[PDB]
C-alpha cells in the first residue's frame, strides 16, 4: 500500500515537514523554521496523486489527520500549537538537533559522487559530513577536494585536448586568410601546465565554499567503515578518531593500475602524474589502448611530441570495433606511432629524472612482440595506462558485511543499497555500472532524494552516451553494431552510414572521407535506432541532443521526418539513406 | 479509398511496375527493364499493408488480376508475355518515349528545392528537365548552378563566419602555451575571398555533373509560365522557345529587397555582392537587422573591420527577442557599433569606386533617429539587408490561374498544389513555410515521389529548427517564450534556464555568465518542451540533436532522466533546475 511508503519517509528523513499549499497555518510554521535558521523537507499533500490517503496514514503515528505535522528522526514532534509552544519556550533547537548518531550521513570519498550526494543531502536538513583524502602517487604527486574527474581526469585532459585541437586552428587559419605562419610557432608545456592547474585550483576552492556555505562538514581524512554505523578517520597528523553516521554512502572511486614488470612503479607515470608534470615529457611510450592512453597519445602528439604507444591486442575494447579502429588510423595517419601485438617486459633506467633543471630521465624499455620478435627503445617518459581498479580494503573492513564481486565492486540493487542495510555505494565502485562523471552526479542526488525528502525517483543507467577525445573525436550512444548483431541476429540488423566533411574542412583543404557516422537500427520494430556512432569534431555537442530522443525509443522514422540544420555536421543524421546490406558507396 | 490512390498514380507516373519480390516472372520483366536502361519505379505488392486489394483494383485498368503490370503514363502497356514480345521486336523503346508532351516534369528554379526535386523524379523514370538564370545585381555580379544558399547565402557565409572564429582561437592559442603573438597578425581579405569562390565553383561543377548523370536536361535559360502545360523559355542568346511538360514545379527563391532612397541602388550593395567582393569593404555601414544583417556585420568586424549596424526599431524581429537581446549585447561588447532607432534618407558619392588599385570609393550617409535628430556619417560600403521577396511577375503569367497571397507568394495545400491542378510550388516561393535550405530540400525530394512513384508521405513543417551563426552563436527549435505565453497564457507556462562557461573558456579568460540556455514549457502538458533555446559556441551541433525529440513531444522529465555527456556545453540541457517564476539566479 502507500503505508510502507510514508514508514520509510517519516524512519529516514531528517526534519520533514507534511504540509499544505493553501495552509495558513503550515504557511506560518515554516517561515518560523526559516527564522530558526532549520532546514527540512516538506511533503505537501495536495499536489500528490493520493495525498488523502497519506493523511489518514498519518494517523498512524500521530493519532491526528489534519495539517501541518513535523517529524524529527522517525518522532512526531507536534502540530501547529505544540511546536510554537516549543519555539517560544526556546526547546526547538535542542529537539531538532538530538539524534541517535553525530551524523544522518557520512560520505566517504569527496569526488563527483560524493560531494553531489552530500550538498543535496544538506539541502533537506540532513546532518552531513563528507571525508576526502588523496594517498600519495608513488613519485608523491598530490591535489585537493574534488575527485578524479576534477583534478586527473576529464577537466585537464579536455584542457590539454583543447591546446592540440588550437594547432591545427592555426595551422587552418592560413587558408582563410591570415597572415601568421604555422611553421614558425611552438608550444610551451610549463605555461599550459601552470593555466590547467590554476583552473583546478579555482575548483578546488570552490567546492569547499559549496560546502561551508551549505552546513556540510569537510574532513580532509581518511575514513574507514568498521561497522554499520561507525567511520574510523585518520587526522594530517595521522591521528585517529571514531565518528557516526545514521546512513552511510560509499563513493571513494578507483585508481591507476600498473603492470607487474620491473621498472614499471620506480620509473614509470600515469594519468594521475601527467597532469602536474613540471617538465614537457619528452619522448614518450604510452603503454595501453583504452580513451585514456589515446586521449593522452593523442595531445602529446598535437604539442610536438614524438609519441608511441604500445597495443596488446586491440584498441578500445569493449567498443564498436570499426570505430576504434577508424579513431586509431587516423592518429596514425597525424603523428601518432603504434607498436601493434607487443608487451613490456622491464623498464630500465638509464639516467634520473633532473629536477633542478626540469628535465626528465632516460630510461629504457624491454618488449617483446606476440610472434617473438624483441622490442627495445629508449623513452624519456613512460606512461602507464593499462586500467583502473578500486581497493576497498583500506576503505571497509571485512567484517561489516558488504558482498564485493569478483572485481572487488560493491554489489548493489537498483537503488544502490549494499548488502548491510544502512550503507549505499555510488559511482565508480558501484559493480556493473558505467563508469562516467555524470552517471556518478545523478546516482548522488536522486539517492540523497530518497533518504531525506522521501522520493521514489531512480537513476536510469540504460543507453548512456559517451565521447571518446581523440584528435578526431568519437560519440556514441546505445549499442554497438557487433552486440546488436549479435543480440538479434544479422538478419534482423539494418545498418544506416555515410562519409561527410565539415564545411570547415572545405577552404582549409582536410580530407573527403575520413568523418563517418552510422545508425545501427533493428528490423523488426520499427527499425528502432539501438546504437548511434560519430567521428568528427565537437562529437559530444553532436550527440548529446540524440541521447534524449534514444531514451524515448527513437526510429529511422523519427530521424526522417526532422529537418536539418544547414550547415552543421550534425544535420547529416537527418536524411541518412545508404544501407550497409546494400553495398553502395557511402563516401561523399 | 484504395480505389482513388491507385488512380492517381497510374495517371501521373511516367514508367511504372506492379510486382512481388517473391515472383519469378516480375523477376524476368525487371531484368529486361534494366538492360534497355529503361528506368521506371516499381510498387511491390507483397509489401504494402493490403495489396490483395491493390491487385485485384488494377483489374479496372488492365482488365486482368495477376503481377506484374507495367504501365507507362497512365496507359496499360502489358503482362510479361506482352512486354517481351514488345522488346524482342525492337516495340519497347518507341512505347516508353511516347508521351503529350516534351517532358514528365519541368522545374523553374535550379536552386536547394528544385534541383533536389528534379533529381529525385528522373530516379523513377520521369523525363525531367531544370531551367535556372541569374538575374545579375544592380552592378552585374552573376554566379554560377546551385541557388542562393550554394552561391550568395548559408556556404560563403559560414566559410566567412568561420574565418571570424578563427581570429578568437589565435587569441587563446597564447593562454594554452602556443608561441604565438595574436597582436601582429592581420587578415587579407582577397585570399578568403578566393578560398571560398574556389569551392562554390566545385560546387557549381558538381551539380552539373549530377544532372549530366541522372539524365536531366540542364538549360541555363529563364523560364515562365504561359499556360498550365507550357513553359517559354528564353536563351542567353535571347533565343526564345517554348517546351511543354505534365507537372511543373516552381521553385525560383527570393532575391534581396532595397530601401526606396536615392542613391540606394546606385551606390549600395547586398549580400549578393558581398560573397564575390574584390575589394575589402573597409569602413561599413548595415543597414538592418536580420539575421543576414548580423552575421555579415559578424564576420566583417572579426575581421579587422570598422562596423556599424543600423537598426530601425527591434533586432531578429520574429524570434524570442530575450534571445536577441543577449546576441546583440555580445556583438556590442566586441566591435561592433550600433546606431539604434535610427533609418537612411539618402546615400551620396563622395568617391567612385576604384577597379585599377581595387579599393572602395567613399560615401556620405544621411538619415534621422526616431526623436527628429539627425544622422551624417562617411562610409566606404553600405550594405543594404531589408529582406527579401520572390518576383513572381517575372515568372507567373497572371491569367496561367496560380493564386498568390498579399506577399506575392504561391497559396498552396499542404502537399504543395497550387491553385491549377499540375502545378506545384517549393522552397521560398510557398506560403507561410520557414524558409530554409533544408526545408526546401526535403519538399522537393518528398513531392518528386509522390508525383512518379505512388508515395504518400507529407512535408512536417511544424518546429524546424535554427541557428543564426553571428559571433556568438544562437540556436533555436520550437516557439519563443512571449509566443507560449500569448497562446497559453502566463500561468500555464514555465521557465527553465541557466547560464553556462564553456570549459574551453576557462584557461582562455573568457567571459563567466554570457552563455545562456533555456527550456520553455507547458504545466498542463506534462510539462512539453514548447521551445529550446541555446546561446553559445557551436549551437548549431548543439540543437540539431534536440530537435528530433522535440518531434516526438519529449518532456521535461525526458531532459531530467537523460544523462549528460561531460565535459560539453550542451550537457547542461540535462540538468536544469531553476526556473523564471522561482526569481532564483542562473549565474554559475
Ligand atoms: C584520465 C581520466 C579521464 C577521464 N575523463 C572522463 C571524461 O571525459 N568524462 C567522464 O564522464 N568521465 C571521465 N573519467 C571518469 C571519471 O573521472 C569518473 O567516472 C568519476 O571521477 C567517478 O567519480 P566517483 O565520485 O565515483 O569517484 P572519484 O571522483 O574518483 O572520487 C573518489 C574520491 O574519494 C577519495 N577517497 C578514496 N579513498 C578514500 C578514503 N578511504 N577516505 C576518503 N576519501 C577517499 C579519492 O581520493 C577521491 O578524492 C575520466 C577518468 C580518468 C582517469
Ligand atoms: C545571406 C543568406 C544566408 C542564408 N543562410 C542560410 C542558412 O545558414 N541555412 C538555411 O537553411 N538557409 C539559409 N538561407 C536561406 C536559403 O538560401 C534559402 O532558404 C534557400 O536558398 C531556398 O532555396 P529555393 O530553392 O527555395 O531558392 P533558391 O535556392 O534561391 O533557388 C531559386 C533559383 O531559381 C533561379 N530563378 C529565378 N527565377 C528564375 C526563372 N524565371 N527561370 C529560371 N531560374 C530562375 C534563381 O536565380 C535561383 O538560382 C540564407 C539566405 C541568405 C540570403
Ligand atoms: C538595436 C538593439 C537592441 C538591443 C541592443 C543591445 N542591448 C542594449 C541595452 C542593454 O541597452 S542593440
Amino acid at each position: 500500500g502507500t503505508s510502507q511508503w510514508l514508514r520509510k519517509t517519516v524512519d529516514s528523513a531528517a526534519v520533514i515537514l507534511f504540509s499544505k499549499t493553501t495552509c495558513p497555518y503550515c504557511k506560518k510554521v515554516k517561515d518560523v523554521l526559516a527564522e530558526a535558521k532549520i532546514k527540512h523537507a516538506t511533503i505537501e499533500l495536495d499536489q500528490l496523486s493520493n495525498g488523502s490517503a497519506i493523511q489518514k496514514c498519518l494517523a498512524s503515528f500521530s493519532k491526528i489527520e489534519t495539517v501541518p505535522q513535523m517529524f524529527v528522526r522517525g518522532k512526531f514532534i507536534g502540530d501547529s500549537q505544540t511546536v510554537l509552544k516549543y519555539y517560544s519556550n526556546d526547546e526547538l533547537a535542542g529537539i531538532v538537533n538530538e539524534s541517535k548518531y553525530d551524523y544522518d550521513l557520512i560520505v566517504i570519498g569527496g569526488g563527483s559522487g560524493g560531494l553531489a550526494a552530500g550538498k543535496e543531502a544538506a539541502k533537506y536538513g540532513a546532518k552531513t559530513a563528507v571525508l576526502d583524502y588523496v594517498e600519495p602517487t608513488p613519485i608523491g604527486t598530490t591535489w585537493g577536494l574534488g575527485g578524479t574527474c576534477v583534478n586527473v581526469g576529464c577537466i585537464p585532459k579536455k584542457l590539454m585536448h583543447q591546446a592540440g585541437l588550437l594547432s591545427h586552428a592555426l595551422e587552418d587559419a592560413e587558408h582563410f586568410g591570415w597572415s601568421l605562419d604555422r611553421s614558425k610557432i611552438s608550444h610551451n608545456w610549463s605555461t599550459m601546465v601552470e593555466g590547467v592547474q590554476s583552473h583546478i585550483g579555482s575548483l578546488n576552492w570552490g567546492y569547499k565554499v559549496a560546502l561551508r556555505d551549505n552546513q556540510v562538514t569537510y574532513l580532509n581524512a581518511k575514513g574507514r567503515l568498521i561497522s554499520p554505523h561507525e567511520v574510523q578517520i585518520t587526522d594530517k597528523n595521522q591521528k585517529v578518531s571514531t565518528i557516526t553516521g545514521n546512513k552511510i554512502i560509499l563513493a571513494t572511486g578507483e585508481r591507476p593500475k600498473y603492470p607487474e614488470i620491473p621498472g614499471a612503479v620506480e620509473y614509470g607515470i600515469t594519468s594521475d602524474d601527467l597532469f602536474s608534470l613540471p617538465y614537457f615529457p619528452g619522448k614518450t611510450l604510452v603503454i595501453g589502448a583504452s580513451y585514456v592512453a589515446l586521449e593522452c597519445a593523442g595531445f602529446l602528439a598535437s604539442l610536438g611530441g614524438d609519441v608511441t604507444v604500445m597495443v596488446r591486442s586491440i584498441l578500445l575494447r569493449g567498443f564498436d570495433q570499426q570505430m576504434a579502429e577508424k579513431v586509431g588510423d587516423y592518429m596514425e595517419n597525424h603523428g601518432v606511432k603504434f607498436a601493434k601485438l607487443c608487451v613490456p617486459d622491464e623498464i630500465k633506467q638509464l639516467k634520473v629524472v633532473d629536477t633542478e633543471n626540469n628535465k626528465p630521465g632516460l630510461l629504457l624499455v624491454k618488449g617483446h612482440y606476440t610472434d617473438g620478435k624483441k622490442f627495445e627503445e629508449e623513452f624519456e617518459t613512460v606512461i602507464f595506462a593499462v586500467g583502473r581498479e578500486p581497493q576497498l580494503s583500506k576503505v571497509l573492513c571485512e567484517t561489516v558485511g558488504v558482498k564485493l564481486d569478483k572485481n572487488g565492486r560493491v554489489v548493489c540493487t537498483d537503488d544502490e543499497q549494499t548488502t548491510v542495510s544502512n550503507v549505499y555505494a555510488i559511482g565508480d565502485i558501484n559493480a556493473g555500472k558505467p563508469q562516467l562523471t555524470p552517471v556518478a552526479i545523478q546516482a548522488g542526488r536522486y539517492l540523497a532524494r530518497r533518504l531525506f525528502a522521501g522520493a521514489t525517483e531512480l537513476t536510469d543507467y540504460s543507453n548512456v552516451a559517451t565521447t571518446v577525445f581523440t584528435p578526431l573525436e568519437y560519440g556514441a550512444c546505445g549499442l554497438s553494431e557487433e552486440d546488436a548483431i549479435e543480440k538479434y541476429g544479422d538478419k534482423d540488423i539494418e545498418v544506416y552510414h555515410s562519409n561527410f566533411k565539415p564545411l570547415e574542412w572545405t577552404v582549409a583543404h582536410r580530407e573527403d572521407n575520413v568523418c563517418y557516422m552510422k545508425l545501427v537500427c533493428r528490423k523488426s520494430d520499427n527499425m528502432r535506432v539501438l546504437g548511434l556512432h560519430v567521428l568528427g569534431p565537437n562529437a559530444g555537442e553532436i550527440t548529446q541532443g540524440y541521447a534524449v530522443a534514444i531514451k524515448m525509443g527513437a526510429t529511422k522514422a523519427d530521424f526522417d521526418r526532422t529537418i536539418g540544420i544547414h550547415p552543421t555536421c550534425s544535420e547529416t543524421f537527418t536524411t541518412l539513406h545508404v544501407t550497409k546490406k546494400s553495398g553502395v558507396s557511402p563516401i561523399v
